[PDB]
């Protein structure tokens, strides 16, 4: 996260890390059992970790839980990132409280000027690497999609919404990939893609949640 602040030890209690012996993408705890992320994050040899705020050392509320599945939307492009949604199914459920708990789905789609609250820990720098230790914060409204459609156009589908600011300056960056975008308390968007990092006029592009719930909810029965 770039121009964000540091969000506060477990403030953010749906948000997940997903690591292979290093954190590279975040995801949101949806029930006890499922976590949401980006396809474009998969791989095998994933651990779920749930109540993290400093990544790099235990200080307790953490759980440590084997993915025991990872379900990659079935239409999902990677030359486009259209579809770019996958569930991860936990080894054992974990155990929530008020540092750990589950974030809603959304019942309708939001609209632009809806103000957002986007998570993770990925890099804090437009230009360079700095990766933080703890969890970082940022707050953006939803963008129009005319104003999404000139900033990147012919790759914005309709399963994509942008939000920030097209100033520059605030955005979501790499290591930030599959966490979650929470308006009103639903969880709206993924962290997908985006041109650089905070670069004027090209905001973030984020997965539009509210066009899968009933996927997400019928592949969560099926599995
Ligand atoms: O997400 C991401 C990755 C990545 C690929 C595969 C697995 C995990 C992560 C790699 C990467 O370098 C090639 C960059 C990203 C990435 C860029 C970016 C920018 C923005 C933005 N400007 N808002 C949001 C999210 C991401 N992810
Ligand atoms: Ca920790
Ligand atoms: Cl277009």
């Amino acid at each position: 996260i770039v121009g964000g602040y540091t969000c506060g030890a477990n403030t953010v209690p749906y948000q997940v890390s997903l690591n292979s012996g290093y954190h590279f993408c975040g995801g949101s705890l949806i029930n006890s059992q499922w976590v949401v992320s980006a396809a474009h994050c998969y791989k095998s040899g994933i651990q779920v970790r749930l109540g993290e705020d400093n990544i790099n050392v235990v200080e307790g509320n953490e759980q440590f839980i084997s993915a025991s599945k990872s379900i990659v939307h079935p239409s999902y492009n990677s030359n486009t990132l259209n579809n770019d949604i996958m569930l991860i199914k936990l080894k054992s459920a974990a155990s929530l409280n008020s540092r750990v708990a589950s974030i809603s789905l959304p019942t309708s789609c939001a609209s632009a000027g809806t103000q957002c609250l986007i998570s993770g820990w990925g890099n804090t720098k437009s230009s360079g690497t700095s990766y933080p230790d703890v969890l970082k914060c940022l707050k953006a409204p939803i963008l129009s999609d005319s104003s999404c459609k000139s900033a990147y156009p012919g790759q914005i589908t309709s399963n994509m919404f942008c939000a920030g600011y097209l100033e520059g300056g605030k955005d979501s960056c790499q290591g930030d990939s599959g966490g979650p975008v929470v308006c009103s308390g639903k969880l709206q968007g993924i962290v997908s893609w985006g041109s650089g990092c905070a670069q004027k006029n090209k905001p973030g592009v984020y997965t539009k949640v509210c066009n899968y719930v009933s996927w997400i909810k019928q592949t969560i029965a099926s599995n």
